[PDB]
């Protein structure tokens, strides 16, 4: 069937923090935290308050559903599982797999269908470029099981940045995509150029980790130790320099211009003091650069530090650059194609979503800008030739891609373990 | 008709790398690679990107049409096809003929005609001397078919080096003509003296493969593995010695005068180091004389080797000299005739296109010179009496050759099977 294919195509982007899902039909994707809450470490008179089915699996998942069992916990550090801390789930790590399985279930679960025609979903799934083969068969297995519980006609799985490309509708480009734990920057010429893939071991999270170590310095060590806390602080105070060293001065001589405060809870309000307005920039710049003495100051001894990690063959570089990285990405393609591929730089993901506060264009930069700056800094030659833009709706990009890709990808194509594309059926 | 014949005569040189094509009217022929892209192994939302018409044949050709589907598949070995790798298409090799047909169509396709009078092209085709009878019947069959899609009045097929004779307008001469895969050297006295035909089994391609192995030694193994890169390197750094050992010693003792760097893509730039500037000469000299311990060093163990191949009756000699081959050619004609056939040495093909870097005539040599030199080396006798020149525009010679030949070659002359000359009509 076909018209069918415009109602009943189902898209599911994973990655780190949220999991965007929903039918081809939504104007936007629903959005769900990428964590599970485990049920063992818990008082009993609230285990009865829990339906017997949900008690079955040691797992609860949901934006509101986990929201409201958070206060009565024993080990919130042991009982809260984040698989895909790094876009990748540790091969054998069982809880991590289980979370994903319920994450997979929950999402499908939100859209039951009354239509008598419905004869299954067409599920498309977006995983990190970083994602190894075992992880594909894993995700394949999950959806395989879940067709006992729901009508699933077919399932496939393209990479995340590929989806952005399909989503943008740009055949040739380099796609740099930052989410929570890392930025995968990946060149596309109709498919993922897998040797040109660079990953950075730093994402939306160092932006928190700098926020968190700033709040302690202002003197809010209370709020600091709560993640939900630092997120909205950072999301709301965070700034990106045009050049940082120039920005710092501009705010040290005119604090007033840059001071801010934001209400977290009707009771709570965080003000960034005249004393510290200038750290607002370390929040933003650290996605893009981490090479300034001022950012080096909080890695001195302070909390979760900046380093390289290794997943597949691939090494996510702790320090490098978005710039140095997009170049290194380019040097790793066919000499033939570097022209048409450096043509088009597309920024997607949460971690690039920064805005300039009205009246601050002076020295604050949005990410498209911060990046172009970085290129002219590095290669006036390239920069000139390059068109860098950011997607509208950075979170939902990888989604829209997944859904178009799921739409037309004809049903005759079977998944051939090694072609790395095509439908599976159960 | 006649003024007709100056508008609508169509020229088609084949051979190994490029196919020069175009109406008699163009100052230069169009140029198009002698390969095809086979469509089975591909991304499917990117064959939605192809005409279903061109999805018809498993084949695309086009200098740009192939260019932009090249990143869609890594290790292009099997998905890319060069028929006439050696100037001949392997007899039954089905895909090689398949390419040829679409190559044949493509070329014609580029010149649509609006004129009411047009009632057919007058097509002339250049093939290697080397080209067996089946291949003439085959190429004849091709154009026979496409006359259903295009207005084709008549067709005929002359040898490559004979076209150069006609193009040069030299009744009596030896034509040495070199492309990618081989140099054919063939004596002309109104006709091509078929017993005088010698082929060298090496062309502009060894100058690449010396480049390729030179590149690895400098330490650019990445770049070396792409054809498009090596070509551009070769073409840009390659040198022809006056005498090689005299040239090496000249660049070992003064590297600076011989170092060079060259921009491949706005990112990559390949420098030939102070250390190796002398290998630039191995690029040049290899077309002409693969007999030096230095060139023998890379045949030692290294990649695609220098050997004898065997086509029709003819053996393409791996190791021989353009000078020794020129002699041997001569020794196979009428003793009566050797005088004014050796009178005139004509140099054609891209493979001879070498230029000397301003201020290097000192020790570097263009191919006219390098050959002349090789003759006074071998027959001081011969040399003196001989005038050796290079065509201007060596790429496009064979082509003007074919158009003049197709121009005046009376239409009453039918293509007989054994006379090996005349028109077919379809
Ligand atoms: N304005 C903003 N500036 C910087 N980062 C942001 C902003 N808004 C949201 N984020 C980041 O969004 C991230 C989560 O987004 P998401 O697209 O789900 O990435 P992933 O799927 O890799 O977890 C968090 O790192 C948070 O830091
Ligand atoms: N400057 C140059 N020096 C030497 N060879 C060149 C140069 N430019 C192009 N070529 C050569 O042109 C050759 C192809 O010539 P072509 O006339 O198409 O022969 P064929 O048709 O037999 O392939 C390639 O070997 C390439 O090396």
């Amino acid at each position: 069937s076909d018209a069918y294919r415009l109602k009943y195509t189902f898209g599911v982007d994973f990655g780190t923090s949220y999991v965007k899902y929903g039918p081809i039909t939504l104007n936007e994707p629903k959005m769900v935290q990428t964590r599970g809450l485990f049920l063992r470490d818990l008082p009993e008179s609230v285990k009865m308050r829990i339906p017997p089915d949900v008690l079955a699996r040691g797992l609860v998942v949901g934006d509101e559903e986990v929201r409201k069992y958070l206060s009565s916990v024993r080990d919130v550090q042991r009982n809260l599982k984040y698989p895909l801390k790094d876009g990748v789930a540790r091969r054998d790590d069982e809880e991590a797999w289980r979370v994903l399985k319920e994450l997979a279930r929950y999402t499908l679960a939100q859209f039951p269908v009354s239509d008598p025609e419905f004869a299954g979903w067409l599920v498309a799934v977006a995983l990190s470029a970083l994602a190894p083969d075992y992880m594909y068969k894993a995700i394949f297995d999950i959806y395989d099981e879940l067709a006992s519980e729901f009508k699933i006609y077919a399932v496939t799985i393209l990479p995340q940045p590929l989806a952005v490309a399909i989503a943008e509708n740009a055949v040739n480009c380099v796609i740099v995509e930052g989410g929570h734990g890392n930025i995968q920057v990946a060149p596309i010429s109709f498919a993922l150029i897998r040797e040109g893939l660079v990953a950075l071991n730093r994402g939306g999270a160092e932006a928190n980790a700098i926020t968190r170590e700033i709040l302690k310095d202002i003197g809010y060590s209370d709020i600091a130790r709560e993640e939900y806390a630092v997120e909205v602080v950072k999301r709301a105070v965070g700034l990106v320099p045009r050049r940082l060293k120039e920005a710092i001065r501009a705010a040290k001589s005119d604090p007033d211009r840059f001071v801010t405060k934001v209400r977290l809870s009707p009771v709570v309000e965080v003000e960034i003091p005249r004393e510290y307005a200038w750290t607002r920039f370390l929040i933003g710049e650290i996605v893009f650069d981490p090479n300034h003495e001022e950012i080096k100051s909080y890695i001195e001894q302070s909390r979760l530090r900046i380093e390289n990690a290794v997943i597949g063959d691939v090494t996510l570089y702790g320090e490098m650059d978005v710039a140095s990285a997009i170049i290194t990405s380019l040097r790793n393609v066919s000499v033939e194609i570097q022209e048409r591929v450096a043509s088009q730089i597309i920024l997607s993901g949460g971690a690039f979503s920064w805005r300039v506060p009205p009246g601050m264009e002076d020295v604050a930069a949005d990410s498209v800008t911060r990046v172009k700056i970085a290129l002219e800094e590095k290669s006036p030659a390239l920069a000139s030739k390059v068109e860098v833009r950011l997607v509208s709706e950075p979170q939902y990009s990888v989604w829209r891609g997944a859904v178009i890709y799921g739409y037309a990808l004809p049903l005759s194509l079977e998944w051939s373990d090694t072609t790395r594309e095509g439908w599976r059926f159960p």
